[PDB]
């Protein structure tokens, strides 16, 4: 007790489990007691042969059974599980499901207004999916193709996933904010034979451009022999390169509504997922087909608590990490119906999310903390019209949550009745680390709690590099040993995947973020401890910002940090010099030059401009002092007469 | 009793099952009762899952089995049997029985002239198609591929579409009377790797003209990489293509005599097989692997009753269904040599079809009506010379059996000793429909009894689109469910499959023929309700025919329609309108154009000239007028007075 | 008794197997009296089906079951085993083993200098294995394609064959020795779409040229796409074909560090290993998958008594058909280290072979009789001075062994407690058809002893055609049934296949061997009986050799023999007639000429040149005489003057 190093565990008292949430679960709960689930996580961790041996069996359907649960090391960048396994993640997320129960909803889809909403039960989905392979069969791609898809969050996309997999390929979703450069890094680097994406997209009642920027970067992408085409609008002057483009309605209307399943190895890639690191362009995650579903089925079932008559809404886009695990993979592996929105939370009015909560009386929401945090301020008052009586279990997922947001989260939508289960994972863990499982663990205010099933967590000290022993204590948060969902390489680059997980502390997989641990046992996040910073959610490499910023000839150097915007929960600023009028245009030129590079989201929200950057005498740019002086103002520099310009145009700009 | 609607009906006695046929069964029927068929019918309907599981583990050797008997419905055109399992044609047709007995007799090959006729084992089956399928896959064939096969009907068709099979490619058997325009478009369709043809056939007497007319359409023809030519006749003078031309004897002898087979999934396409319905150019029909084999399987051991110690002769040509289905896989399935005849029934005396029967002492023997006619009215004193006695099952198949042709057939060949089967079916079906069982069912001449197992046969009335129930009644006839052998789509165009078999009536299969049920339950056919003419067992759209006489620059427009002719059972008229002097002439030069763009079997019987045609007000040629003007003359038109010019046109021409 | 035929049989009497090598034994042998070996060979050859089943699932593990252990038959060259079985040979070779026990060495990699040795664990062969499969995956190759391999006997080569065999691809290994015509003729032969080499090798302290040589013979091979080059001395200019060429280190860092094999059928190819038959240029033997790793796992089980705590040392080259069997696929099957070793016997101490058995307490040691010749000729003091207290089995291959070596071999090395196995095969034969099992079999010094399992031995008499039966015989050597590892035909020509091992003798496999069989059934081998000399272990024909010289423009004409040279075992010798000064010369150029068109291992030791050869009437060239000339001068011949000629032309030259 008396916390000292854990100065958040100091001051918080367990918030049990609503009693309200068991008496609305529909069936007996998967764990009965507290101490049943640590049995189960000592076994996971000492026996993971015994542990998940019996649970791939059950949860996933096996066209031919795995000789191995678990083979390789994180020292040597080897891990396999459930070696010799054949199997497919279309038959586990639709073609089984649509066998026992084919009228049952599978894919509500929610569109940007109720007008073009609709429901696919899983018959449908298994005729549509069916088709859209049919197509890209006969285009010529097979067992080991990767395919692109640039298409928002929508039922179309997660057709799309599943239509690739089905044939054995591996889906590329690329976000719909990303550029068109980014689009053409992205897939140059996994040689994409074919790409499917839409006419345009409607988000918040604005018309968004689509088609048109994939135009732009398939100019550089000769990879790419067909594309694949839906009329999300069905705009009359949209351009389609002949030989090229096809169009979605056209080609699955020729294809039969059912397509055989192409067996695939359990280490089998997938899907690819291209996230940003520290050092270094984007990087292509590459994540094996039975061990991420596994992963994914887990996590579902156990820490939400998911029963077969549940009903799912995650706010997440398919673009990231969390609508692939927890609005498509997670739900349809259970066989439960997964709420797809394309909107937004403000458009039309800002009690949308909890329209669709009262409209299809979904029992589990899973929502970022960016997001409750424009709703307090925003739309508070809509949240008590409509019913939610139907939630169970609210998630959190992305960044960190703060326990007044927790707290506000806690009675305003679940009214002290349902159970808060803050999700802390990454994009390479592919299901989650550290989470409270509903129903059994009793959730500290801003705690992401215990670990899940599999995941052996330690911490380590960054400057002697050994793991710390004991309670109280802050470190680097790392893992000993790897776990089924547990990214498999970088594509084409394993070299950088060993350099960036493996290699800065052997013997233990490298998270990027530090982490506490109170008595209790369970663990703080205090954020990334590398170069990245969480703005809105997408996390950004502040080189590749950089990066697009210099690209200007004018601009001789720039360094970027981030910094606590209420809204945002962390903004990038920009410092940046120039070589040799209009400052003020200048400075919205660079910002639209970080909006073409990557996107509208990488977008500094200020711009200061300095003649000499913070430099140590070797060259380093200070980072540590750009970022107090965008805050608060309180070493052995080259120039210290620089610091009083950086503060003088900070006020000035900013 | 004492039909009114069911004219035929009357008048009609159970013909029942001559006793001889029992005692020369070589093993105890696999029926007992009739009773017991309809217990086994009535399960095959009520309970498809617990009817076709247990057979198709029992007739069919599986490399994987399935999950799921029975998915999919008509109305979504979903269809699929048994999901999951992995098999091989021609593992099931030669492998399996060339190990247990490799000597005995599969392919009984009676060529043109008996000196060139050979008998090939299960075990020398093996080592040829393993070579030839040796060649095909060092040329580049895979699974998915198709492939195009232009041969008459001999040995070598057997053997080339079992090794395009075994690779797990699909073949497209075209009939050899086609044109080479026909070639081209079904060729082009398909986007065929590869051909397999002959240098040149012979038939009664003639040497026809093949790989001539294969180069004639290869050059339009751009997927056709290689070409397998055989060597029937020999001939010096044929021109191989360098590069595209390959000799079956200089290849085959290249690779062993053992190629292993390549697992398909259950639903994965076994075949193309182009066949023309009343609106479009031929479309391709497509039938799964394992549901046809199934229905094959059947079909033969249950309606023929086919036992191990049979001999089956089918004289119908690989180039149509009947040869696919009754001359190839159901007898190779069951491990039964099959009698593969290339000649004609005239050629060299018009016994040749009963000396085949004597020589190798078949047991069943599979003819269509339109053959029976032709010996009776030139052969039949031939018939009583050679003995016959070894056959226990005469069938019919393509065309309506005639009371006085069924008689014909009893006494004259059965001698009141055989049963006789008429079996009706389509293309599309794969198996038999509706067929009287030997030893089970007694026929009734003219009808095709009961529907077979999996097959729940209804009628609709044509106006109201409701399903008829009771007995003397008549109408469309529908299938209510989908049964294993039914077709899964058209090549590339399933739109086409739905809006011709789905759509017409959904919930129901269309049959595109008129029949009728009497009070015992037995089935009579009326013909085809659309625009198709059965001229000597060859379905002909009215539409491609007009299609190819509109191709000559005088002709303004045509119409074809069919009457009944003796020896052909329908014949095709041609009433043809000119623009703007010999004009005999010119009905020959139209034959001849329709003899090149399709080929000589659509070629019409006469072709009459007109100026005007018979048209209602909004342009429709009043095609009923046309039919009846050519036998019988005895509504609103535009103009009466042309009636008048067509009948008097009609006994100048005709 | 008192043997008439088998001369060498008389005056031999039984060497028992020495007692000290069952007190060596690690366990109990597999074999415990050689009356039960009898009745285990007894079974596989009266029921082979009944013997092999077990042994395949004992010693095999199955991706996939077969469902037949033996089809075909030598004399329509359709043999199979295992039909319907799927397997793959890097997962019994590395993977299933890399499980139990990773730490396990695997590759014991004895370079030409012990500074450069190093030991590869069963794990890390599984991770490099792993990675270079990965590569060639992402350059395209897949199940069926080849994939050459030009490296000298080292760890890199046992890695390549895995990794190539492991994607399902076929392996050809080019013998490093050959010139850059031969690897051009067997590239373009296999149609490889890779290559696998090495910028240069070290052999007994000299560089040898070896990528150098690929860049000549890849000019006229263009389905090579690319090419993987290994830095075994790391020189800088060393060029690189860009596009062409990539780095083994470069690109295997890419790749994770395990891949999923490939589930192959058991006849599926395995590997291409080109060897010169008595006519005609090199032929491309084909081995499957399954019958051959079993055939390697049980000649190494039971002939050499291999246990799990065994270490084995094969001196071959994997060039050769005996580096394949015994030095990689044979001990890895069976989960124990083997020894490969880049050097030569006598660099940098004769006693280098025996250093590596004391260093690495070697169990087993394979050599052929060509290197103990050697080694007593010049070191045969250094024996004494090394333990080699280790080996239990001591092996012979590849050539006779005389009685004087055999007893050399016994108590200079194996101090008269080791068992010696004379080991009769072929590069045809795949595993051992004649050898004595250690432990079981005494051994008659020369004599290989009784055939192994599944090998039914028989002699033939050359003339009339007809098998001998009893004893005291001699005869052309043949066997009456295929087995498990026979090769399965020549690459895409089966043609040759039959007229070279099942025409000659319709029946048999003809093995181009003479053989005698003495009263107690042991089998004594009498050498080739077609135009194939055995000149240090290499095979070569000597039409090979003779078209080389002819390549000439002066020679008319030329002629080959082979005689005892003490070192070489056997050594052609060349009798050439120019068309029309500086013969010395001359004869220099035309050993070149032959050492680059083949190799310099096929250089003639001597050339006599004489304007007319022995001759008959219709032209045949007396080999008859040109082979007694060399040694001894004691028919109708066109000229005798001439045999004078070509004697006073030998002593002149050789
Ligand atoms: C899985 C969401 C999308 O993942 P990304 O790969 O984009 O980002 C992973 C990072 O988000 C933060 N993070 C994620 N979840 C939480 C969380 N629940 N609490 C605090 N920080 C969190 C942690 O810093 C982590 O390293
Ligand atoms: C299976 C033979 C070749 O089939 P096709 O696909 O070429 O033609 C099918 C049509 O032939 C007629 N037909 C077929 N068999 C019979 C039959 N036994 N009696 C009457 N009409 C028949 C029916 O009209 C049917 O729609
Ligand atoms: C397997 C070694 C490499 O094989 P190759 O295919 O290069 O050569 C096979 C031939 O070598 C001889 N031969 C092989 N082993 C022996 C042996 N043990 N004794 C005598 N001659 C032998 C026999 O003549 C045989 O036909
Ligand atoms: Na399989």
């Amino acid at each position: 007790q008396t916390h000292n190093v854990v100065h958040e565990a100091n001051g918080v008292k367990l918030r049990e489990t609503p009693k309200e949430f068991f008496e609305r679960q529909p069936n007996k709960g998967h764990i009965h007691d507290v101490n049943q689930y640590k049995q189960m996580y000592e076994q996971s961790i000492k026996d993971p042969q015994g542990f998940f041996g019996p649970l791939a069996k059950e949860l996933l359907s096996w066209d031919h059974d795995f000789h191995t649960v678990k083979s390789g090391t994180l020292k040597n960048g080897d891990a396999a599980w459930f070696l010799g396994g054949e199997l497919n993640a279309s038959y586990n997320c639709v073609d089984r499901h649509a066998f026992a129960n084919p009228d049952k909803p599978a894919l509500i889809c929610e569109a940007d207004d109720e007008k073009d909403s609709h429901i696919l039960t899983y018959g449908d989905l298994l005729r549509e999916v069916s088709k859209v392979a049919g197509v890209l069969q006969s285009w010529g791609i097979k067992k080991g193709d990767t395919v692109a898809v640039y298409l928002p969050m929508n039922a179309q996309a997660i057709i799309a996933m599943l239509a690739i997999a089905r044939l054995g390929a591996a889906h590329s979703v690329i976000f719909a904010g990303f550029s068109a450069g980014s689009i053409k890094d992205r897939v140059n680097d996994a040689s994409c034979k074919a790409l499917i994406t839409c006419d345009e997209g409607k988000r918040g009642g604005r018309t968004t451009n689509i088609k048109k920027l994939c135009d732009e970067a398939l100019v550089d992408c000769p990879t790419v022999e067909k594309v694949l085409v839906y009329k999300r609008t069905n705009n009359p002057e949209i351009h389609l390169t002949e030989g090229r483009d096809y169009y979605w309605d056209v080609e699955t209307a020729k294809f039969p509504g059912y397509l055989p399943p192409v067996s695939v190895n359990s280490e089998d890639p997938l899907f690819l997922l291209y996230t940003s690191g520290s050092t270094g362009t984007p990087k292509g995650v590459v994540h094996s087909t039975a061990g991420y579903l596994l992963g994914a089925a887990l996590s579902t079932k156990y820490i939400f608590d998911i029963h077969p008559e549940d009903i799912l809404f995650t706010a997440g886009d398919v673009g990231w990490i969390t609508g692939h695990t927890y609005a498509l993979y997670g739900p349809l592996l259970l066989g439960v119906p997964t709420i797809i929105f394309e909107g937004t939370p403000a458009y039309p009015d800002y009690g949308r999310f909890w329209q669709i909560v009262e409209k299809h009386k979904a029992t589990h929401f899973y929502v970022a903390p960016t997001a409750l945090r424009l709703l307090r301020k925003a739309g508070e008052q809509e949240i008590a019209k409509y019913d939610l009586s139907s939630l169970r279990t609210l998630g959190s997922v992305g960044e960190p949550i703060s326990p007044d947001i927790w707290e506000w989260y806690n009675e305003f939508v679940g009214k002290n009745q349902c159970h808060i289960s803050d999700t802390y994972w990454q994009t390479e863990s592919g299901s989650h680390l550290i989470a409270p499982l509903a129903g059994v663990v009793p959730n500290k205010p801003g705690s992401a709690s215990y670990p899940f099933f599999g995941i052996d967590a330690a911490l380590i000290d960054p400057v002697t590099g050994v793991e710390i022993e004991g309670n109280d204590a802050e470190g680097v948060l790392a893992i000993k040993d790897h776990w089924p969902s547990m990214a498999r390489t970088v594509y084409k680059n394993h070299t950088k995947y060993m350099d960036t997980y493996m290699n800065p502390y052997p013997g233990y997989y490298f998270t990027g973020d530090g982490a506490a641990r109170d008595h209790d046992g369970y663990y703080w996040i205090r954020g990334r401890v590398d170069d990245v910073v969480n703005v809105s959610g997408h996390r950004l490499s502040t080189a590749e910002i950089e990066a697009a910023l210099i690209e200007d000839k004018k601009v001789s150097e720039a360094a970027v940090v981030g910094i606590h915007d209420d809204i945002t929960g962390q903004a990038v600023i920009a410092y940046v010099a120039l070589k040799e009028e209009d400052s003020e245009g200048l400075r919205k030129e660079l910002v639209l030059q970080v909006r073409k590079t990557i996107g509208p989201f990488a977008a500094p929200k200020s711009v200061i401009i300095v003649q000499d950057l913070p430099k140590t005498r070797s060259g380093k740019i200070m980072r540590r002092i750009l970022r107090k002086v965008s805050s608060n103002e309180a070493s052995t520099l080259s120039n210290p007469q620089s610091v009083e310009g950086i503060i003088s145009a900070f006020g000035a700009q900013f």
